[PDB]
């Protein structure tokens, strides 16, 4: 409703992940306060230009990694981004594997996701008197996947078409005994703390939203389980290559989704009781 | 403790779900409030006569569904049958099906349930310090599902004798990777949203409790995916069938329930410490 | 930080579960008061002298078990062992059984779990600025594991050497269908609700913590499923063998954890962001 300076609006969003908490990516950055009814978002949302279409920059975790997955103010989050009037989000994660040929600094497009959070609060923006219930069964936004999987095949990174995403509560990673669980029972190829409910309310927003994953390590399968500082040390190692697909795809995003390629577009049309 | 009117009771109380906001059934209403230690009700409570019976009616999402799934008041919902004195309690619900011959339009009377729930809150009333952990393996009401069989039978619909509920969190429903999960992995039958901690309650609360549950989609299994809008249709296109069943069904509840086929009728005896 | 009274210190802790409300086995006990950032831990923890070792006892329940695991200030818990300046905490807990050879009245000490709470509020404590993702890959401490099972072996006790407990939230007992995907589908070994968040505090405040688990049934498995009672009366029909453990093994901790025996001794070393 509000912004912080007046006026700002913006066509592409691009939440940042581990690693990812300046835009570098932006031409003539505007920071911007954005009212939301859930409080304060993240951080200041970065307004700017990528080649003559506006971008918003949020990074989820604040600048210098301030907020936890269990502590994100995910509605806020969403809520700002869809009030700069963006279309398509584009969420840059970093994820553990549990397959041996999804290896560190190759990159993952998702398709599918099982949530096995528990203290995210808060799962959706409709808590009555209009009840939503909207249809995931194809979460993530195709047409953007689609332009992911070119852009990374184009530079030459490898670049996994599909995969299940298991999002856990953490903080603490998973024990040998759940990993299994994921890996063998379950059958998730990846595995990460923030998707959810971030999907879940991008999806009720109407905004065409997908995930650009970079596998950071194997989860507690190799000779040494996953500590944090890998994690982060492997981002940062690998950020410019996500910021070059980032420079890639934004330009071609100056139009709309297309709505047979856009699951959530149209949610609210089915949803609302 | 305190009603308006005061000194209302009631014998068989029915929980209605989604397309069932109006008792339609009762005669002689009266809309009740029942002061609950937990706040309000989803709704007053409607005590009218079936055929010589008291029945209590209460609209679990209000009504004109008001209230979703994780912010019903379920605490107070039951507080509020129980002091009106009920001994049973139906449920009236929409479920998805996970196998192709519990088609929609059947009714299901299931005998387990696998609680995947995550946002509820309050999973009991006990939380000291007299600790109580009520047994749950056969969590229905034997009594009262027999009861649903017959009347189904005689009256000439589809029941289905047994099925395991999977309850979600929700408001979204669910992806196409979770329900294999559902299906594939944990062999569940039917899937919703409400059943727990509605029925944990109950058991505390020493109420002989049921399900009658309809099929209204196939989850994401058919060439659509549910949506919100087809579950309400569904339903609503059925609900006569549904009140034929109650109204064959609550003259017979005159009595009270049989101890030795109510697994939840002295659950305390043992339970608490 | 404040301690009443005043400078009270504490070298091994014990958590005691059900049926464990009184230390029994402390010399010279004094009740204490800790101050926690996070409110009252479950009860006085009484500190007191076990051959020269200074042990402080902490009931989780609460003495007259008051606090079912859903409300248990795991925080508060943790934190005031830590203030003490403890360095080993063993937890002796009862548990369920999801396999036959593993029998009311027989030991455990695990080596995996899996968690499978929903509703315990606070599963870390680093809520920011600085994000704490600690490896549980192996959760246990190694170094008390193996002391608690040649303990158990030198008195001729049966005392299992590994297992996976499957931490439910509670405090209704598992359904039917729950147990099996426990048993069938996740191969877990034990079932209890009180492991988790403890054992995640623990971790995260670089302490050597076990669990001496105690089989007090077979959940939904036999003839009669679990009750609260038969729970209560099997841990106190065998507190005594519980308590010759601990006298063993308290002595035989007057030093230090090794570091290549405990995972979680240097957790934050690299685990801090
Ligand atoms: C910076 S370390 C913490 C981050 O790692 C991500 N992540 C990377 N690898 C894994 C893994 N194996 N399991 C869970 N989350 C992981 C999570 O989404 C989290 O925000
Ligand atoms: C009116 S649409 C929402 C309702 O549908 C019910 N339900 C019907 N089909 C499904 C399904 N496939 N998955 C989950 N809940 C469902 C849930 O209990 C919820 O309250
Ligand atoms: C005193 S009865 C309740 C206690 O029993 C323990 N427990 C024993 N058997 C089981 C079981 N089968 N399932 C879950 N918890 C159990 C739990 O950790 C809880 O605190």
């Amino acid at each position: 409703e509000i912004t912080r300076p007046p006026g700002v609006r913006a066509h592409v969003g691009v939440i940042g992940g581990s690693g990812l908490y300046d835009p570098g990516i932006v031409e003539n950055p505007v920071e911007v306060k954005v009212s939301t009814p859930y409080g304060n978002p993240s951080d200041f949302i970065v307004v700017g230009d990528v080649a003559g279409v506006k971008v918003a920059f949020l990074p989820r975790h604040g600048r210098g990694h301030r907020i936890p997955p269990h502590a994100i103010n995910y509605r806020a989050n969403i809520w700002a981004l869809k009030a700069l009037g963006v279309k398509w989000v584009i969420s840059v994660s970093a994820v553990g594997s549990l397959r041996e040929d999804y290896r560190p600094g190759d990159f993952v497009v998702p398709d599918q996701f099982i949530d096995m959070t528990k203290n995210r609060r808060h799962y959706t923006f409709y808590d009555g008197p209009v009840t939503v219930h909207v249809s995931m069964a194809d979460p993530f936004c195709e047409d953007l996947r689609q332009r992911l999987i070119d852009s990374g095949r184009r530079l030459g990174y490898t670049v996994h078409e599909r995969g299940t995403y298991v999002c856990i509560e953490g903080p603490r990673f998973s024990t040998r005994a759940e990993s299994r669980v994921w890996k063998d029972v379950f059958k998730a190829d990846i595995i990460g703390m923030t998707l959810v409910p971030e999907i879940n309310l991008a999806c009720e927003a109407q905004l065409c939203y997908a995930t650009l994953a970079m596998v950071t390590d194997y989860d507690v399968w190799a000779d040494r389980p996953v500590t944090a500082e890998e994690v982060e040390r492997v981002m940062i190692s690998n950020v410019e290559r996500a910021r070059r697909m980032l420079y890639d795809v934004i330009p071609k995003l100056a139009g709309e989704p297309e709505l047979e390629r856009c699951s959530c577009c149209r949610a609210l049309d089915t949803a609302a009781i």
